[PDB]
């Protein structure tokens, strides 16, 4: 039977089922006030699927100049054409190769660039913004979005949205690498999975994905969602409460010193965006500092709500197109205030 919502993370994560239900705010606002992330499923069913395909981005925008990142070693591939990324998104025999002769796991950096999404892709901009869940929070002029209403005593988010495009991580060694390293944002955000590409040709990485989910600490109901085999999994997230950010900084200063890094006692390993918490580090955070997080598998059409100040990291299981919008809820406005 259709239902309004369910729970993941053993009851610690709200999952809303109908992205356009006018009563979602009643269930959402209690969890949100407590500093929890929230998941909303089904947004892909609201969108024009032909606007969110890799082949369309390559056809329309392929001659633009861009930089890529090699996810395995953080090397920058400078000043290549955006088609060199898009044409290898699903077809492994078309990917740029490292020296070792393997196909690379690449991230497309800052594309569309800065605040240019709306000007470059007006039809994509309209399709996303008209279908975002919790619209009183997430639309540029929603009644519960303070972004347009705050003085300069508050850090205001840039004009969005922002697209996040990267290949899936493949090997056993890749399990310890991030697509996006551990960081935090002073604004709230909603991140929507608009396309998942599951490859062919050398796309025999389905088996190692079914060991990542597990070691990633995903709950039994999420696992039930993986093992049912009805929906496409895109990315594994770990999110931590804003209140636990300093304890995470303490762990990462201890680990940096153990690994012979030479850092001042006050430096900020979360702002540096240089760490990915692997299974070893997540267990050390729990055992040594008493910190628990949320392990979230984002499927096609899932919207992840990330609270302001909450440290978070992202690991792509398959090739993903994500689109994110920043907003400033009244519940979390303290995180962007410039004093005390
Ligand atoms: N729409 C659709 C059909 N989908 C094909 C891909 N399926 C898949 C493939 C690899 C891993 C996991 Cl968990 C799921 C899900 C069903
Ligand atoms: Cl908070
Ligand atoms: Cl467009
Ligand atoms: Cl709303
Ligand atoms: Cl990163
Ligand atoms: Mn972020």
């Amino acid at each position: 039977s259709m239902t309004s919502h369910s729970w993941l993370c053993d009851g610690r994560l709200l999952c809303l089922h109908d992205p356009s239900n006018k009563n979602n705010w009643k269930i959402f606002r209690e969890c949100w006030k407590q500093g929890q992330p929230v998941l909303v499923s089904g947004v892909h069913k609201k969108l024009k699927s032909e606007l969110w395909k890799p082949e369309a981005f390559s056809q329309e925008f392929g001659d633009q100049d861009v930089d890529l990142v090699n996810c395995r070693n953080c090397a920058i591939i400078s000043d290549v054409k955006v088609r060199d990324f898009w044409d290898g998104f699903e077809i492994i025999c078309k990917r740029l190769r490292s020296e070792d002769g393997q196909p690379m796991v690449l991230k497309l950096k800052d594309w569309p660039p800065g605040e240019d999404f709306r000007d470059m892709m007006p039809t994509r901009f309209e399709d996303l913004m008209e279908n975002l869940p919790l619209p009183e929070y997430t639309k540029r002029d929603g009644r519960l979005n303070l972004a347009s209403r705050l003085p300069s005593y508050f850090v205001r988010p840039d004009l969005g949205p922002k697209m996040y495009n990267a290949y899936g991580l493949i090997t056993a060694e890749d399990r310890r690498v991030g697509t996006t390293n551990l960081h935090l944002d002073v604004s709230d955000a909603v991140n929507v999975m608009v396309y998942v590409g599951i490859p062919i040709g050398e796309g025999a990485h389905d088996e190692e994905v079914l060991k990542t989910i597990d070691e990633g600490d995903a709950d039994e109901v999420t696992k039930e969602r993986i093992h049912d085999h009805k929906e496409k999994p895109g990315a594994l997230w770990h999110i931590y409460a804003a209140k636990d950010a300093e304890k995470i900084r303490e762990l990462l200063r201890k680990v940096g010193e153990e690994q012979g890094q030479e850092n001042p006692p006050d430096h900020d390993p979360i702002h540096d965006q240089s760490w990915y918490l692997d299974q070893t580090l997540r267990k050390r955070l729990y055992e040594e500092y008493g910190v628990q997080g949320w392990a979230i598998v984002q499927f096609l059409g899932d919207a992840v709500f990330i609270p302001a100040g909450a440290p978070h990291q992202v690991h792509n299981l398959y090739s993903c197109i994500k689109v994110a919008e920043d907003f400033v809820s009244p519940e979390h406005v303290k995180h962007c205030f410039r004093l005390t």
